[PDB]
DNA sequence: CCCGGCCGGG
DNA sequence: CCCGGCCGGG
């Protein structure tokens, strides 16, 4: 329901060749469109040909134009669009969107949600954030073009991930009291809270222990499968999809009989298999995702021995069930 | 060229 | 089962 939410729900599925931006590119548009305080529904036609060009240089899509066409209608059903004249449209491919000549010949005026442009008008605090978390879950590396050509630049400077929620540190006594507050699951270490950013849980078994590899600076994780040998599925996946682009996530970690705090951003620099005791307490193959901190998603910000470190790493699994 | 049916991921 | 961008063939 939440508007949060919503936006962090819209997660197009993952294709070969990277997942589908358009839907993104779209929002992201739209909400540079009512922080920039122009008309809550606009026109197709004056949509299509004002968001093409992004779709092609920020959405990596050959016809920018065509492009349009499916967001457009789609973002319907995500409950953050809405079109009016729906009635009027002519549809092709079962129930899917409709045929072009019906939108260039209706022109339906087409945009956000009534209570989503209030909120974003009124409260630049909720429309920062949610093009921080898509600008975070879908680019992540903001080359310099689209800070302006979004929005946005003004809405933004500085530091963009500023406006995320939680600030580091914040403190939770309870898995599930975060949930109350962030959303996500109660579940395994590896999630996304409400938001659709990743967050991995380190719950620690002993006093005086924490995940720190001894003799350097980065944490080890331990994948989420619970009993016998762990697979690249759930979790374990979301990892491998953020270790690929060099995407960060969210590090929470509980000191033992100790409160939850989200204590840093991360980055996996190695993935690395290895032999582990389950629950059941017998051994069986286990993931060690290697995370480097650093501040915050801003690769700016990232120090040199991070970036040497993300180089330096294959991307491939290395495995240590051959001598422990 | 832009209907459609076709992919293939949830 | 469901749908959203892909891409064939009219």
């Amino acid at each position: 329901k939440t508007f949060h939410r919503r936006v962090g729900d819209v997660r197009p599925a993952r294709r070969a060749m990277g997942p589908a931006l358009h839907r993104p590119v779209l929002l992201l548009w739209a909400i540079g469109q009512a922080v920039a305080r122009a008309p809550r529904l606009q026109p197709w036609s004056t949509t299509r040909d004002a968001v093409a060009p992004l779709m092609e240089k920020y959405g990596q899509v050959e016809d920018g134009v065509d492009g349009v066409r499916y967001p457009f209608w789609a973002l319907v059903r995500d409950d953050l669009w809405c079109v009016e004249q729906a009635e009027e449209l002519t549809l092709t491919s079962r129930g899917r969107r409709p045929t072009l000549e019906s939108l260039n010949a209706v022109d339906p005026s087409a945009g956000l949600r009534e209570d989503d442009y209030n909120l974003l008008r009124s409260q630049p605090e909720a429309a920062a954030s949610a093009a921080a978390g898509l600008i975070a879950r879908y680019f992540h590396l903001l080359p310099a073009g689209l800070l302006e050509d979004f929005g946005l630049h003004e809405l933004l400077a500085g530091r963009w991930p500023d406006a995320l929620r939680p600030l580091l540190g914040e403190t939770f006594k309870d898995r599930d009291a975060i949930w109350r507050a962030y959303g996500g699951q109660k579940m395994a270490g590896i999630g996304c809270l409400a938001d659709g950013i990743l967050s991995a849980f380190s719950d620690d078994k002993g006093p005086y222990a924490d995940g720190r590899i001894p003799d350097t600076t980065w944490i080890a994780y331990v994948g989420d499968g619970l009993s016998g040998d762990q697979k690249l599925t759930d979790g374990n996946e979301l990892m491998a999809e953020h270790q690929a682009v060099g995407r960060a996530l969210r590090y929470w970690h509980k000191p033992f009989q100790g409160q939850w705090s989200f204590e840093t951003w991360a980055v996996i620099v190695q993935r690395r298999l290895r032999w582990g005791l389950g629950e059941d307490k017998l051994p069986r193959r286990e993931f060690l995702w290697v995370l480097a901190p650093v501040p915050s998603p801003e690769r700016e910000t990232w120090p040199p021995e991070v970036l040497e470190a993300l180089e330096a790493d294959t991307g491939e699994l290395h495995d240590d069930t051959g001598d422990y």
